[PDB]
């Protein structure tokens, strides 16, 4: 059984880089705080006790309001008068840094204006190991370089708007099956612990950890650790991922919160590097906590050192000052639990004053513009035989497929989007937001036809094949809509328990396209989905003249598409994952059966780095549409590749500091004038009897055997070779090579090119190409521009497990530039650099 | 059993009134025709043999193309790139003569450009004896004055655009049940002949006939006789309705065509006043005809006088020339039977040249504008507790009801509209047209809200009550859509065989309104339906703040409604029927069970003239919403009633035109390939009997030909005849009535002043509608409305005198805003 080696102590914050001023202020405020106050910062107040999906008590004596933590990565969850943005996989499909930033900023403004302090997103974990993982859509791309840049830009947009961003889920939560014990039980599986991702050190550094290093370096405030185990140690108490990888190596200065229900111990978690417990209780409304009271006590009895709790407090306050949250503070002006204007203050037990719980604040501004633009710029044109753009002069237009029409229960009529009815604009689970409205393809395309006085109908029942065939025959174009859904594991739709059971079109989609293609010589397929689908039985049909994948566009879905279909937007999106011929061609199977008796299922990542296009490439498999593939209504030419070699840190930390003082147990007893709200989690002790007021069956049992070596060691520590900066040693960020290429629009209309830069790092076990750089360039017909990027030392390195460091190996390296991972007409050998 | 007295001979045309020219050109061309050519004019070429729903083979030797006859009364059926107009009943809701005319004109243009010569509409029969009658929606109103005026207006619009209109169905086809023997069989009833409408002479004159008189007087060129019997004589061989009532009394100068399968004899129908057999065969594609060959033989053998067939050919040509069809002629450029560009020229047997059968001509022009406007001006505001118009500033809008959303099979996804799925903008059967598209309420209202940056959703599953209640608690306004559908008898939806089984909202409509109104203090109900529905269990709910009825609005439905809801259009429409508390409150039950063994069911119109509001008023029942009721976004005042008193006896002999030769002249030409199932006018051989194949040929012939049926001698002109739509003295204006109408509200808008008389006497309705108009007034703006009462308007039909008589009982006049809101009244002075 895979094992996770200890790494202690839990590194302490130091004001590194961009964090200096936030840290000074955090120190100055935490210095003034009592122990119970500090504890208050670390622990949620209990499932559905206050307004937000997570919420802490704050420090009322020092005028620090409770921190409000709300889902989701694509807009405010469980609220009203908010926008629904396209999903993160759409962001990835844009290959546009600027759009990722703008979406981050639009979300941040909305979260801010609801009195939300922390957004539970963006996501980069799951990275995308398996094309059927239920949550890949919440993230970006199975590619680390593309994912990391867009993750980082999204984080910066949110944080520049004055809300803490939360990089989640850290780390290796690559599937939904067996991610939680009670969740597996509800599906009839009996497991004593959650699935264990077992991964080698090289793989983790070069893939799953890489976007987290980008997030840390961009200044991310928070990280959320995951439900799964890593080598059979839970994500939210894994000292190797948390103390070693994230805090010592990556030099992470903010706080680590648990996923909801991912907290599995008081002492172990605190010493293994967790900073905040969400939603606060052990299970929802258990009125017990691994922290709160238990953590106050653990400091009082000598088990957790004051410096560790003080560091939790400093990291939490530092994230808060760093984004300027204190300057924007206001209590949450909505409730996640009800839409009622008035209600009891403490939702779950229905206690506290009866008062205004919703203000109905309209936070949307004009954000439908970025959503519409982004949806259009993420529409991948996979196939186009001179079919598109449409002109408006088409005489009779057939809109075919349920995915074009309305959800008959209303756009929000399935709780957490837990169905696949009508057009698919948002997948399911916690990564969701209430739509203010949803513009369907049916509405948008019908309005466009009628504006030109054409004829148009929508058929939206995918088994009405007789009416489909009859209409297809009469039409000048058939626009066929199809989808494939997925989502978080707590919701099952049609027996799909988060993870998709297959990669086939839902609701008869393949039969629908065939019914149409057999009758219109101009059949145009639109796919909405969470990731790749099997297109093998119809993509090469002579009557399927164009194919688009539009992802999950959010609220303006139909207008984003019309913009693309009718040429207002020249599509420039690129596939951010691989379209293979079969499920088998992707390998990386999901663990769907118990393979460790009734223990934790074991998920061995035995492919190593060979996921998505790296795997297709290794196996010599030819994708239908490759990573980086996307067409345009113009043409681009790449020429003139040139390479230019360019001219291009403490060894110990300080001792761990403590701020403020700890007093007697009697100081932290429940205050006499306070009504204790039922299920509410507090930092207080029933009496000075520590053991009895812990109520912990294991209190003082074999304590020292359960505290790992080094776990309480507050003395100076060595700086890891790969650490000592933000997102790693700052040398990794030295720019070693400049690359330049000329890109020309050789066609008849303006459009965006997406130049892509791959390297071959060389060596018997490396992928043949891996993406390193990209940009999205707007070019007029005949226009030329010189695209210039740089490669960093990290970009040219591999993880050396013996050195514990990034090393540029002695194998000769090459650069490749072109339009996709398989369309690389330019190549150049790289000279030795170190 | 009821009995239909004979009336013979069948009156011949005489070029009366506005028909003088058309009749002279008709006589000139028929004079040049051989017998088989004339017969070709009168007989369809067989079911689905050519392009149109009905088609004659024309007279090629004289450059007269075959006549193309096509459904429906609300747009071109079975075609492509055509418009889909609101139903008749919507035109009735507008109370707008000018809109009726513009909708006729728009349709005429579309039909004309497809190469269609004759539109099979408009409809005023059914009048609407029964609220659950399956085709009432095709027509106008159970009121004969409102129907007659709007029916005449539609016909003028169609015919001024150069297409023959066909006033249908003549007469008394007031229910779908048992209207056809084969149809009844498919529903499990064994009857030997169709339902017989049995109606007294006064009622027929004062109600069912009256809009046909207006149609005739406005110049309609064709009439279509009905599937049902009247007093046990088939509508298409009824000498009393056709010969006496239509041709001798109303002076109809045009042609009468059979309904499709309504032809039931060769000699009998011809002599009883029928002019045209549609679709030409005895049963669909039987390759046999009551006419065609049979009618050539009936003339050659002396049973049908030459003058009768000459007259048929003269009526048919006079109609065609009357609308100027000859100047606009082109073969039909689409096929009713396939959408393919190419196909066999004779669809049913798939024979003849393989060639172009569809040219996909887009005839829609700008007709979507008149459609949108008529849909808005026909949306009756039944209740408004200060909820409308919406401002567009409503923060969150719930659209609720499957009636707001799309048909999941596509707007034309159910053949002849034979389903109730998604928004109801068209009822079912032959009275239909392919939408070029359908703007749903969901589309237009959500677009409206998005334009103002509001939040909006549509819920379109009527059993998703949980989702409906959750949204309705969060909404600023809830717009709840519900319907009730019906149609022609050959289609059954949810067990409704044409006729409605009930007047209750379909698709959980009542429970949907109750779930919304239980949670939004601002619930607004929109009804699409073929007629009245029962609103009693929610109309007065304190959270139901408004209620509209929008009828069957055609392709622009959503934009029509949004224009009204958002105040672009001030509703002016008025209910064209009564909204009763219960079904019982209407009486006039359908005949739904066999009541004459396995003979024809007997449908006794035992209520007489007392249908719709006449019956409610008679029984002193209070309607929830009366005939004539509609609210506006402004208010109007009616005052200053002022009343002022104002200051041929035989026909010619029947003519014959041209000559009849020997049998041998009418034998099939030698070089002609005979298309299979095609109906021709020719004889297999000079042997008459063997060429007819009639098992009754030559047997008891004279005993089967009623007295006077072959009398070509000059005939007496009836007292109530002698003109167009009746004796011209009937149209003398006897009294002028005036009132002042003022807009006293804050919104420009239309008033619909309505003038009712009481003719008096123990058997007369308390009030009957006589005149109306729709007048546009700005806020504070006044106008004088002036109108006149004719001799007909003040008369009752006297069965003894066989004439209209102003009876001696004192009469009153009433003016107001509805049949129940009449603040102005006076005694009328005695006039004669
Ligand atoms: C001051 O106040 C404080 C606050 O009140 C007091 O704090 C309490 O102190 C107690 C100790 O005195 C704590 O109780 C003990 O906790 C441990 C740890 O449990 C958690 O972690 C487990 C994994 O642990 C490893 O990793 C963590 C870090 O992630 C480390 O901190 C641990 O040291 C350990 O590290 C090794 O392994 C990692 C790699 O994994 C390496 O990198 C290191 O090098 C080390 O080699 C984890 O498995 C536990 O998970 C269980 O609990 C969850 C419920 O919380 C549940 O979700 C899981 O499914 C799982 O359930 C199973 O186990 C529990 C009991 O733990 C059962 O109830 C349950 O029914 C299941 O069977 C958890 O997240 C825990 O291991 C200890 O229990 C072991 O030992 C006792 C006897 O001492 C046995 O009775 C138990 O059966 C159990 O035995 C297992 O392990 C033995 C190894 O020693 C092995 O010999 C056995 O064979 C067996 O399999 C204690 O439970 C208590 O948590 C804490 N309370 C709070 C609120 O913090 C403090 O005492 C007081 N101070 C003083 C001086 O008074
Ligand atoms: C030159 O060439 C010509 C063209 O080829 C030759 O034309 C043929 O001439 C034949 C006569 O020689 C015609 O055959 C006869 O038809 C008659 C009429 O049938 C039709 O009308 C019936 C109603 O009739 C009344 O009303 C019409 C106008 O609507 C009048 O024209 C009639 O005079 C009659 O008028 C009276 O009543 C009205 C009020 O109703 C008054 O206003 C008047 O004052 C009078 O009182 C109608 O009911 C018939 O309906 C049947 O046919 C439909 C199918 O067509 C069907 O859908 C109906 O259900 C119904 O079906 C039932 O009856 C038929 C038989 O007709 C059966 O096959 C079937 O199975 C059903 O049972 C129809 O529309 C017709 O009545 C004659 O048949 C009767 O008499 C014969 C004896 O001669 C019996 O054998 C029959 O059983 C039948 O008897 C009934 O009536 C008797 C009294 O009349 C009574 O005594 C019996 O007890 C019984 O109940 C003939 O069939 C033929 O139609 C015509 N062909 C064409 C193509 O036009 C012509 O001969 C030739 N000339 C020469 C000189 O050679
Ligand atoms: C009642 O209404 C009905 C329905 O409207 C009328 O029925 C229609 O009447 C038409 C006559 O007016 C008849 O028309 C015929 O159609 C035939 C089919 O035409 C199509 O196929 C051909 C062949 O490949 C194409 O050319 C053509 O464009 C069509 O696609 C034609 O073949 C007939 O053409 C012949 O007659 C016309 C004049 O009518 C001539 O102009 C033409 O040149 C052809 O003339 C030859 O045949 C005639 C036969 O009468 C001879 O008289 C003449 O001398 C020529 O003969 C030479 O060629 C023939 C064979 O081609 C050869 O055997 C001979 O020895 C010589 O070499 C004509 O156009 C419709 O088909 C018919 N419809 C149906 C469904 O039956 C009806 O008339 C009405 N009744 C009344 C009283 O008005
Ligand atoms: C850790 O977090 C906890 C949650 O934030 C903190 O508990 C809260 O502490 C505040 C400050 O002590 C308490 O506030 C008190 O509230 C009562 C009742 O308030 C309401 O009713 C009155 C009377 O009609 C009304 O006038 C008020 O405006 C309120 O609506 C007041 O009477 C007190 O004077 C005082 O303001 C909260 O009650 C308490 N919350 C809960 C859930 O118990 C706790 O202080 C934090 N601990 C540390 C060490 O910081
Ligand atoms: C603290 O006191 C409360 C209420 O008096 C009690 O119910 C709760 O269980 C106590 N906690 C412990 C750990 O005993």
């Amino acid at each position: 059984l895979a094992f996770s080696p200890p790494f202690y102590p839990s590194p302490w914050a130091n004001g590194q880089g961009e964090w200096a001023e936030a840290y000074q202020r955090a120190v100055a405020i935490v210095s003034q705080m009592t122990l119970d106050e500090k504890v208050n910062l670390t622990t949620g107040t209990g499932w559905e006790l206050e307004k937000c999906v997570g919420q802490t008590g704050g420090v009322p004596r020092l005028n620090i309001g409770g921190m409000c933590l709300q889902d989701s990565p694509l807009g405010i969850r469980d609220s009203d008068y908010n926008s629904a943005f396209p999903a993160g996989v759409n962001v990835a499909a844009t290959w546009d840094k600027n759009l990722a930033y703008l979406r981050g900023q639009a979300m941040g403004q909305e979260f801010s204006d609801k009195g939300i302090d922390v957004q539970l997103g963006p996501a980069a974990g799951p990275l995308g190991r398996s094309p059927d993982g239920g949550r890949n859509w919440e993230g970006f791309s199975p590619d680390p370089a593309l994912t990391g840049v867009l993750f980082a830009e999204t984080i910066k947009g949110i944080q520049d708007a004055g809300v803490v961003a939360t990089a989640k889920h850290y780390i290796l939560n690559e599937q939904e099956h067996f991610r939680q014990v009670a969740e597996a039980a509800g599906y009839g599986f009996n497991i004593s612990d959650t699935i264990s991702s077992n991964v080698d050190d090289k793989t983790i550094h070069e893939m799953y950890l890489w976007p987290f290093a980008d997030a840390v370096r961009a200044g991310v405030g928070a990280i959320m650790c995951s439900y799964n185990q890593i080598n059979n140690s839970y994500g939210c108490q894994n000292s190797y991922t948390l103390n070693k990888l994230l805090k010592a190596e990556l030099g992470f200065q903010g706080f680590v919160m648990s996923d909801w229900g991912a907290h599995h111990s008081g002492v172990g978690s605190a010493l293994a590097g967790l900073d905040m417990s969400m939603p606060g209780d052990i299970t929802f409304d258990s009125a017990t906590s691994f922290w709160g009271t238990n953590l106050t006590i653990a400091v009082l009895n000598g088990t957790v050192p004051q410096w560790r709790v003080d560091d939790m407090a400093v990291r939490i306050m530092a994230a808060y000052y760093k984004v300027g949250r204190d300057r924007l503070y206001q209590p949450p002006n909505f409730s996640s639990w009800t839409r009622d204007e008035y209600g009891f203050k403490y939702f779950y037990p229905q206690e506290g004053p009866y008062e205004k719980v919703n203000h109905f604040v309209n936070v949307q501004r004009n954000h439908s513009e970025v959503i519409r633009k982004l949806g259009a710029d993420s529409t991948v044109l996979l196939k186009n035989n001179n079919a598109l753009p449409l002109t408006g002069k088409e005489r009779k237009v057939a809109i075919l497929g349920e995915d074009a029409g309305s959800n008959s229960y209303g756009a929000n009529g399935c709780s957490d989007r837990g169905c696949d009815n009508g057009t698919l604009a948002m997948a399911w689970g916690s990564g969701t937001a209430e739509f203010p409205y949803l513009v369907t393809p049916e509405q948008a395309i019908q309005a466009e036809v009628l504006k030109h006085k054409g004829s148009v109908y929508a058929i939206t029942d995918n088994w009405a094949l007789s009416q489909v065939e009859t209409l297809a025959k009469q039409a000048s174009v058939s626009l066929v809509f199809v989808n494939s859904d997925a989502g978080e594991g707590y919701i099952s739709v049609d027996g799909n328990e988060g993870d998709r059971n297959n990669l086939t079109l839902w609701k008869n989609g393949d039969n629908l396209i065939k019914a149409a293609a057999n009758n219109c010589n101009n059949t145009i397929v639109v796919i909405h989905s969470v990731g790749p689908v099997l297109v093998d039985e119809w993509y090469d049909h002579p009557n399927v003249t164009a194919i688009l994948w539009a992802g999950l566009p959010g609220q303006e879905s139909g207008n984003s598409l019309a913009d693309v279909l009718y040429g207002r937007v020249n599509p420039g999106a690129k596939s951010p994952f691989t379209w293979g011929k079969t499920r088998e061609a992707y390998g990386d199977y999901l663990v769907r059966e118990l393979n460790n008796g009734n223990g934790a299922p074991q998920d061995d990542f035995s492919e190593g780095v060979f996921i998505d296009y790296r795997g297709f490439d290794k196996r010599n498999e030819t994708p239908i549409y490759e990573f980086g593939h996307g067409l345009s209504y113009t043409t681009f030419n790449y020429s003139g590749l040139h390479i230019q070699v360019l001219n291009a840190v403490a060894t110990e930390t300080g001792a761990a500091p403590t701020f403020g003082q700890v007093g007697n147990a009697s100081d932290y007893v429940y205050p006499e004038g306070l009504t204790r709200i039922s299920k509410f989690i507090y930092p207080w002790l029933n009496s000075t009897d520590l053991k009895a007021s812990s109520g912990d069956p294991y209190y003082g049992v074999d304590t020292a055997e359960h505290v790992p070596e080094g776990a309480t060691d507050g003395s100076p520590q060595p700086v890891l070779p790969a650490g000592g900066g933000s997102g790693g040693n700052p040398r990794l960020y030295d720019e070693l090579i400049r690359v330049s290429v000329t890109v020309k629009n050789t066609g008849r209309v303006a459009g965006d090119a997406v130049p892509q830069l791959y390297v071959s790092l060389g060596g018997p076990n490396e992928p043949k190409v891996v993406l390193r750089k990209f940009d999205r360039l707007t070019l007029k017909p005949s226009e030329e521009t010189v695209w210039t990027t740089t490669l960093t030392r990290r970009d040219l390195s591999n993880w050396d497990v013996a050195a514990q460091d990034w090393v540029i190996t002695s194998y000769p390296k090459k650069v490749h530039v072109g339009s996709s991972s398989r369309q690389l007409p330019l190549h150049a050998a790289l000279p030795k650099v170190q």
